[PDB]
């Protein structure tokens, strides 16, 4: 097993070292790998294309910049997704589409100013995906409309813009989801959605 990480069963962990690079030597058998608080700031294209066996991938804390495309392409088995607390300022175009059995995906504490449209359209088993703190103004219209497992989605602390119409989808998306919002404190909070200078919750926001 990689030197310094831990190892037990399939399980990988090698989080808070300072690295800067996926370590070598990840068995391929791997279900659970933790590369956690690191500084990775940066992935080759094809970096864990071996290990196929992953359910479970933790790079939450670390200072991803982007991801390459494809990157996830060959972990069709991940049910659990950790990308939260980098510096990603955007997402490559279908680079979840594989992942069809992700039951979780976070994504907070980043620097994201968009997302590819249709992004989460086949994560239709996702049940909690964590946006808040981010640097998002909007989302594509119809973004959520596949997630059907959707039970918790996290939208805070984004400077949305809510100019009408473009406000329309999100505004009534809450409205019609309002038990689905939570907040910082993981409470049910449908007015945690706020807009960039009014500070007025997203689904106050009737467009005529």
């Amino acid at each position: 097993c990689p030197s310094r990480c831990s190892c037990s069963g399939t399980t990988v962990e090698c989080y808070s070292q300072g690295r800067t690079s996926v370590p070598t030597g990840i068995p391929a058998q791997t279900t659970y790998l933790d590369l956690e608080t690191n500084s990775l700031k940066s992935l080759p294209n094809g970096v864990f294309d071996e290990l196929t066996s992953l359910t479970q991938l933790y790079l939450g804390g670390n200072k991803l910049q982007s991801l390459p495309n494809g990157v996830f392409n060959k972990l069709t088995s991940l049910t659990y997704l950790n990308l939260s607390t980098n510096q990603l300022q955007s997402l490559p175009n279908g680079v979840f589409d594989k992942l069809t059995q992700l039951k979780e995906l976070a994504l907070n504490t980043n620097q994201l100013q968009s997302l590819p449209d249709g992004v989460f359209d086949k994560l239709t088993q996702l049940k909690d995906l964590r946006l808040y703190q981010n640097q998002l103004k909007s989302v594509p219209d119809g973004v959520f409309d596949r997630l059907t497992s959707l039970q918790y989605i996290w939208l805070h602390d984004n400077p949305w813009d809510c100019t009408c119409p473009g406000i329309r989808y999100l505004s009534e998306w809450i409205n019609k989801h309002s038990g689905v919002v939570r907040n910082s404190a993981g409470s049910v909070a449908p007015d945690s959605a706020k807009c960039s200078g009014s500070g007025k919750p997203v689904r106050s926001i009737i467009c005529p």
